[PDB]
């Protein structure tokens, strides 16, 4: 597990026993975007259910937003993973399963929209706690993406009353 925030967020890969979820919460993780589809979860947990009522049992809120690994979430789904990420800062943990490609694209991409990180900087600082963060181009291209159209995600992120 890695911080690119000291205690607001980071990321590591699918964790295989709730001695390692014990781990995430001494070191201040507090709530896990679980981004792993259901049969890689299944690899290690047999049952994505299961594997989520372990984290909430554990004291930590998780939120399941499925990506095939090498990709990049969908829109709808990446303004979800922004909003819940967006609503408590403290201790996010973002995880696939070896937590490099999925997990730097999420990492990296909300540097970008909460710092105003440029592309390359957001993909370098994710790449320098995480050799190998952010893997395919499919993922590139989506970042270069979430810098262009920061102001339209953040207006939609925060669409309200």
């Amino acid at each position: 597990m890695y911080w690119v925030r000291r205690k607001t967020i980071g990321g590591s890969g699918l964790p295989y026993t709730e001695n390692e979820i014990l781990e995430w919460r001494k070191e201040g993780v507090k709530r896990v975007l679980v981004l792993p589809e259901d049969w890689e979860i299944e690899e290690s947990w047999g049952d994505k259910d299961y594997y989520l009522s372990i984290l909430k049992k554990n004291g930590l809120q998780p939120l399941h937003i499925p990506i095939p690994d090498g990709g990049v979430p969908s829109d709808s789904q990446f303004l979800t993973i922004m909003k819940w990420l967006l609503s408590e800062k403290e201790g996010n943990l973002v995880h696939c399963v070896g937590g490099i490609g999925r997990t730097g694209t999420i990492l990296a991409s909300y540097l970008i929209l909460t710092e105003g990180l440029e592309v390359e900087s957001a993909i370098d600082e994710v790449r320098l706690v995480r050799p190998g963060a952010v893997q395919t181009y499919e993922q590139e291209m989506f970042l270069l993406r979430v810098e262009g159209m920061r102001k339209s995600w953040l207006k939609n992120i925060y669409s309200n009353s």
